[PDB]
């Protein structure tokens, strides 16, 4: 099965998901200078004020939180958008040191992890038909700077010894996303993929410009995960991050002059 080993990792993944090398692949390098201010584009309208958060999961690759998406509840409007996206999970992607973590890139720039809120477009009923189709998907990623703490993470760090293995999940109610955004929506954007297998080209992505800061501390704790089951020999998980793919026939806009 394919993971972020030297045996099973991203070089090895066009094998079993030939899209790997496809035409809209994720994530990518954003080019600050060359992403052009598009005047168009409309303020992002994130809506979580009605969230309901349900579980954390260890999956193996990372940790999902997993919402209530039966309903509008939490919502991912405007920006680039057409329409109404509902959030069905988070997760993080993250390094094995606080210089290398995260899946997009600013100018070359590796930051220490990667936060992920994948949202669902509503008028295909469900994820699983929203994935068979190429505005199926929205995420909303945020990168993540070493310094100060974040005190909206720290109800995530403090599970997270409870779901050290793979196949771990733990009751995760009440928890509000909106303590992991930062001050500004300013963002850039671009048609993208799924960064893991099976990494459909779904993706509307929209990345935010401003990081949000975590301490040291918190994503420490991250790296005490593991990619194993329990009873198998122990592999930390880290370094969970696939390296910036190919921009080909593509431009990334900036909502921001
Ligand atoms: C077993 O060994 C494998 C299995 C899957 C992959 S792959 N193409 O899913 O990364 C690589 C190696
Ligand atoms: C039909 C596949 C369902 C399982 C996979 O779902 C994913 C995988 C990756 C991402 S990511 N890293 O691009 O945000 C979001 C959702
Ligand atoms: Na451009
Ligand atoms: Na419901
Ligand atoms: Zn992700």
């Amino acid at each position: 099965h394919w993971g972020y080993g030297k045996h099973n990792g991203p070089e090895h993944w066009h094998k079993d998901f030939p899209i790997a090398k496809g035409e809209r692949q994720s994530p990518v390098d954003i080019d600050t200078h060359t992403a052009k201010y598009d005047p168009s584009l409309k303020p992002l309208s994130v809506s979580y004020d009605q969230a309901t958060s349900l579980r954390i999961l260890n999956n193996g690759h990372a940790f999902n939180v997993e919402f209530d998406d039966s309903q509008d509840k939490a919502v991912l409007k405007g920006g680039p958008l057409d329409g109404t996206y509902r959030l069905i999970q988070f997760h993080f992607h993250w390094g094995s040191l606080d210089g290398q973590g995260s899946e997009h890139t600013v100018d070359k720039k590796k930051y220490a992890a990667e936060l992920h809120l994948v949202h669902w477009n509503t008028k295909y009923g469900d994820f699983g038909k929203a994935v068979q189709q190429p505005d199926g998907l929205a995420v909303l990623g945020i990168f993540l700077k070493v310094g100060s703490a974040k005190p909206g993470l720290q109800k995530v760090v403090d599970v997270l010894d409870s779901i050290k293995t793979k196949g771990k999940s733990a009751d995760f109610t009440n928890f509000d996303p909106r303590g992991l955004l930062p001050e500004s929506l300013d963002y850039w954007t671009y048609p993208g993929s799924l960064t893991t297998p099976p990494l459909l080209e779904c993706v509307t992505w929209i990345v935010l410009k401003e990081p949000i800061s975590v301490s040291s501390e918190q994503v420490l704790k991250f790296r005490k995960l593991n990619f194993n089951g329990e009873g198998e020999p122990e592999e930390l998980m880290v370094d969970n991050w696939r390296p910036a793919q190919p921009l080909k026939n593509r431009q990334i806009k900036a909502s921001f002059k």
